[PDB]
């Protein structure tokens, strides 16, 4: 019975690579996806701070 | 002659004297509203100030939790 | 979850400022406009004021040079 | 008056800079969309290919 295990081997990869190609696409878009919220991040608030500077800017030129 | 020269005279008198009246009087409706429109760039702009600096202390106590 | 939460209300907010700056400009430079027709029809009035006293003024010298000539 | 240029702007840079934060983040989930499902088509065959095998 050596097409009957052969035959099975083949069926068992298929389905568990199916899965590790899935879990490692998975693996990097999420990676991916914080990456990028980090950046979003530290781009609105250097907005933050740039806005408080030009305030601060304004503050002080009057009384 | 002489009667109606001193009304002339009279007379430009009191045109002279309403002319500078009138200038005096446009000038000041002018510098009046003038001033009303500064007094509004400034109240415009204090609003605008508040404003920008509400959003940036929102941001920046945001920013303070994340 | 609050990528998007607190990135619209921001957005929101300054667009909203923004508009509300605009607004103001707007208002007011249409308040120029209103005060340059108001100080425009002062100075014409006066001006064309002093120009009719002179007109009478001049009728009245030629009225002389007839009357005499 | 040149104050309110600088705060003007302030609003004016924020704004800009985050609709095309925006702009590029979409044009990016497209082309995700279209990637993925390149990858979905292709493990499919990859396991038609070694099922009917
Ligand atoms: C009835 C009259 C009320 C006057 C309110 C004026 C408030 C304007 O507000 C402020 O004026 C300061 C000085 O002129 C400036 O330095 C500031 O930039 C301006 O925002
Ligand atoms: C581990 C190395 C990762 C490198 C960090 C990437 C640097 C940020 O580059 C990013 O590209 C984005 C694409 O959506 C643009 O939207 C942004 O303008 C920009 O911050």
């Amino acid at each position: 019975v050596h097409l009957l295990e052969q035959q099975k081997e083949q069926l068992e990869s298929s389905l568990q690579d199916a899965l590790a190609k899935l879990k490692n696409r998975d693996a990097k878009q999420t990676v991916q996806k914080h990456i990028d919220l980090l950046h979003t991040y530290n781009e609105i608030r250097d907005i933050a701070l740039g806005m408080i500077g030009k305030v601060a800017e304004h503050e002080k030129c009057t009384s």
